[PDB]
């Protein structure tokens, strides 16, 4: 896999971000995680966490996996990095997202995220409290 440039257009919620990619605006849904919706417990805190990450970073990047690059809703499907930190791993490590939506062609970083989730679960963080 490889990282590609993108620029923040705007943070949306815990696991969706609008980015400019190859000069075109698109909504990206983070691969391999599920954050609560904003109206659910820990949703605002997830949305806040992701917003800070992607806004504060000097450099946001996208990384497609090996399978589908867009979902049925036209959202891009990628891992997102903020100054080289994977947004998925940060959220999961903090108990603000669960590993989820692990589909067969697009699961390169599953075990990294599962490891992070196990540590969050151990610490009883947020969603696991
Ligand atoms: C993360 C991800 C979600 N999706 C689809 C499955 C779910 O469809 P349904 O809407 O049909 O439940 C939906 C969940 O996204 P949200 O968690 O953003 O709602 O997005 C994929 O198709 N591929 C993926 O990699
Ligand atoms: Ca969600």
């Amino acid at each position: 896999l490889h990282k590609e440039p993108a620029t923040l257009i705007k943070a949306i919620d815990g696991d969706t971000v609008k980015l400019m990619y190859k000069g075109q605006p698109m909504t990206f849904r983070l691969l391999l995680v599920d954050t609560p919706e904003f109206n659910e417990k820990y949703g605002p805190e997830a949305s806040a966490f992701t917003k800070k990450m992607v806004e504060n970073a000097k450099k946001d990047e996208v990384e497609f996996d090996k399978g589908q690059r867009t979902d049925k809703y036209g959202r891009g499907l990628a891992y997102i990095y903020a100054d080289g930190k994977m947004v998925e791993e940060a959220l999961v490590r903090q108990g603000l997202a669960k590993v989820a939506y692990v589909y067969k062609g697009n699961n390169t970083h599953e075990q990294l995220l599962r490891k992070a989730e196990a540590q969050a679960k151990k610490e009883k963080l947020n969603i696991w409290s």
